[PDB]
């Protein structure tokens, strides 16, 4: 509230939201276990990727990291399904590279805000299919 | 086969198994998209964890990393369920810290070998519940 | 003015405001002396803090740094007093961690904008009392 | 479009605009050649600058980098000329350091958005004359 | 006492003196809050200083750091006032650079030993006026 | 002259030639402004280049940097035009990669020696067209 | 022998085997000369390789380094010839990438154990022909 | 040819000579395989050398690296044999350390220029015998 | 037990064995005190060793570290005495360097497993006499 | 003696005292063996310590390192026993944290001066019991 | 002699010339003592220089280092005197900055080649007077 | 004088003594020239020293640096001669290593305090002869 910028308190509430999921010691320990497992798995996955896939990851980092540096998801009842379909529709109409990269950043931010890991990775899996249309694949292979 | 150590060819076949999942350019690009999203999400998650949870992650790293440095999952029809229940049974009988840490490393390795992300993170989620019994939580809070 | 974003010139005026305080060579040298003294004192203070206090500082850095990276004070007649009391009132009503961390960042920014060192550190001293209610202390000890 | 923030797609379109200039392999190679030449020239130029000029560059970095971290050009028919004259007019009226530094950052951003190198460096050359009035030179020599 | 060097126990008592100020959890948290605020403010201040002031800070570091590497303040009732006046008197008689730099180091050490932040920064503010006589300013501008 | 190697004095005269362009404080400040702008623009350009173009830049660095480590332009009336045409003629006769890379290094050195930025970047622009014949593009795409 | 693991003494005997080749001061100096020459040559070779070849080297490092981290040659009368032919036969039957990478690691280990440099590099030369069948080349170009 | 320094085009032709050996994809892959093997072998060799041999390598680096920083081999029909014998003759007459170190650098450069690995390492092997006369061994043991 | 590799649980039990020695807070603090003292003493010891001894330590590191990277002690009633005598007997028969280095690594591992510091350093002291026979000393001085 | 500060020669005699223990090559080699073993054991011990014990070690480092940076043992017949008992007596009377930390630093320095490893670690073991009274444990758990 | 570049053997003879001054162990030890003393003195001198002098040193480094990277003294009877006077004469006629910087590099190289330390530093002392004419001082203060 | 430690003002006077030698701009520039020359010469000298001499320098650093970290010369009429002879006399009586190392540190400190470079290096030259008696050479060769 006021003297404080209202946008500011909301941002801080949002940044401390994980704490509502860490109510007991058991919750903390389970989070630690899952993080260890997930982080080891991701580090290992990258270690098995050949340079073709690594260069595609580099391209995504180049554009998504640039924009991000230059400039309902934490709910219990979260509808990735309609967001997916809305995305699919935007992609059939707009054939630019930009909107595809924008979708990647948008979904990534929903993933940051989502406190359910199974839901998060289902979202990533579905939306990566939707984002990788023939148009996106053609851009990525062209500029790599 | 022979002059080569048979264990060696099997290890190399295993390490190149992801390539059977990367058959088309689209498969490569989707993998790149999912990796970007997953890695951003994990980096962001850690950034929101308070020092209590970070110290619990440190403990797991200390023991699991030590052992790992000192010393059916890639299939289509993978049964985490029975592995879980076998683990649950070992934990009711053996109350040592070691077997709990061993389970973490074991499941982490199954996660490395699993080429299906939704299945992998369901496994982590279920098994982290099973591993974090009152006994494990008590150890972790005691030594942190 | 215009072709330039008006927000931009104001931001640049604000960032060069210290220069009005550095009018003579003597002003520059006194600033250098005070900075040396203050910076040595702060480095020394941290060096005498035990790990309990350091972990509490880490928690503040984790959340305040996250928000800050994700997203009248320079006047002669500055009223910390009413700002304090407004803060105190917000804290009696809102018991969230977020608003407490938001207050820390807000007051820190007023401190950045304040060109009077005695006034600045009186502000910090008063407001740190106000921010550290039983609610904030309970959060910080809980998650550390 | 919508579920996506409209500002976001526009930002991503803007960040991928160079790709319209890299349509053929020849375009990529020529860009690589020009970048090598330009970057070698700039590195070499700095290497021949004495400490007086380097300290003036440091001052610009200190204030422009601070603001930038705290917070029609890509067209074919780009009018630096009127922008220059508008700037010249603002500088005759406003004698603050801030507006001069703001002009530097503003023109630098137009340079980032400009996909024509000859036009870009003509812009820099003209506008550096306009920005470096006696007022700006006096500030810069005073605080260096 | 004895087998131990008496100077040694006194030095260790002195180095652990902050702990008498950190008696409760609230005291620890308030210290953490004030340190965060003060350290952010000081880092920000330096970031707004032009190269002239930075070179003056460098000079102080060069001589005070050299001597320090080559080789009543923590009380409740601390008299900066008489120390100031004693300093002022030494400076009217001794016109050397050395005694001015010695005063800086001396007052800095009193600041280290002072467990009251408002008193500390009042001391720095007053004594920086006293140390920066025309003689000191002349030395500093001459050798910079 | 003599006891000194004549080549040596000439090299030192050449390395200090920028100083004739930095006669006034205004000249120093304008140079600082232009350098800031040019360097920001170049850093930004690289940040928007995809991995295809970056690998082409790497190839140029690999060969031009190797040779350079293993082993009239500063005038007012400089004729890039005839140098261009001489280059064009050498390239129609000699189809080797080496002579193309040699041209890049040669023109880069003329750029180093040129104290006029508009002339320099016109030179780079023209000569990059001339160097990037079908032969050069074919080499670069082949070995990348 | 026993209390010691027999595998351990054998491993240590193997690791100190070079010392039988360094019997005189002359042997040490000749080894130093040959190492300098060989290491300079290899560093220089890499420096002349374009990014295409470097990415192929990266692929080999990615898979061979992964397996190696996860998990008769020192004789006078060493038969690379039959080992080659055995390898050739395994490759005609097994078309997997894994067995090709396994051969690389296997031959590399024979090279480590071989104390004759001319024999070692003849082995590498022959076996690199044998390993690089159309199948291996197709894998490597596909995933790069 | 001319406007270009003739020495320069020749140097660039020389630096790109490996490309004539990398005509097919198979040639690139075989080069990558051989480089991996050779580089692993050399890294492993150094790892088994005791400090005596390492200090002898350091001596060669100290003098050969100093000179190199201060300041027919790529043919099909290359005669190391006569070069060896010419070297042997120079060493019988000149007993200085310098000429021995000069031979090392000279042969190392022939090795850089030689595009045949078996021939290169035969050269190194033969010439290291020739260079390591009693005179060279005496120097190296004396100054180590 | 089973689904888990039995070797794995045993390894994890072994790696967490210190925790049985850290049952109370006092045990933790005493361990911290002893570690500080022991680590300071060892760092200080190395700092007083001349380059002769440091090169001998380097030799041990070179061979023991190589093997270790390439590839009853925690009991209350531990018999170093018989292990010593068994070692002494192996050394009278086997005059190789390898078995001496193997003994060093073997005893070092017993030291890692031993949770009694006085017993551990008695072991090291005795066994270092036994390992350093005239044969070992001759090897070490020869190759240093 | 004189022109030299007598304290200085004594300090240098003290710093070279280990050399009287390194009279033969065998003595050097045994020292190298014992250092390797002791240092490996200590590095390994730390690697098995959980974060609780590590934070207690951090506290000791924070205060003992601060004082040490701010500001009969090498004999054959050394009496730790009476020093222990003197310490025990000081601790029963003085309940400050400082004197406990002073004892740690004092005993650590005796350990530095002691050239007998078995005696040194017996000293550490005994004195760590004596220093870790209920008072010290209470301080350390309170501030961690 | 020939197959070897004659310039090369001469360069290597020159680079190993110090060895004629290190004929005995005593010569080596005295060199080590003098180097320690000289290097400590020079490091200490720089540590007492204020930023004015440091910026003048930076200017010399900028130009002398640039030229050196871009591109009778070791005798017993060395005449600095005539070289000085020749330099003095060149400076009265040539008023450019370049020739002054060239003299610095020239004399520095004579210093490198001079194996007598007293003679070397007399040379530096005399020639620094000669080089620092009013013309050089004016350049250096102007561009700093 | 008093409130200030008298030792402190004297230390600061001593640390700023060079400034009396830097009275004019010419003095600053000459100092910069001499420092550049001396520092280049010393860096170059070390680069030509073989590992034997470097290990002797390491030994001096090990002991002199240890003591220095653990714990009339600036006059116009300075008598190195009598100090030398006093040293010579102490060395004939005291045959310890310590007193020789103490002399090195003592003379090094006189060198730090001496503001005349020719006198300083004459001192180093003379005293290095005096310190390097047969006794010192024997120690240094023994422990290297």
């Amino acid at each position: 509230v006021y003297p404080l910028p209202e946008n500011m308190v909301y941002r801080f509430d949002k940044s401390t939201n994980i704490l509502d999921y860490l109510s007991t010691e058991r919750d903390h320990v389970m989070m630690a276990v899952r993080y260890y497992m997930s982080k080891q798995r991701l580090d290992d996955l990258y270690r098995q990727l050949p340079t073709k896939t690594r260069s595609y990851i580099d391209i995504i980092n180049i554009y998504c990291d640039k924009v991000s540096n230059d400039y309902m998801a934490s709910t219990k009842s979260f509808t990735v399904y309609d967001i997916n379909n809305e995305v699919n529709t935007i992609m059939l109409d707009n054939k630019g590279l930009g909107v595809r990269l924008a979708t990647i950043s948008f979904i990534t931010e929903l993933g940051r805000r989502c406190m359910n890991p199974v839901k998060t990775i289902k979202m990533f899996t579905l939306l990566s299919h939707t984002i990788c249309d023939d148009c996106f694949v053609d851009y990525i292979t062209d500029i790599s």
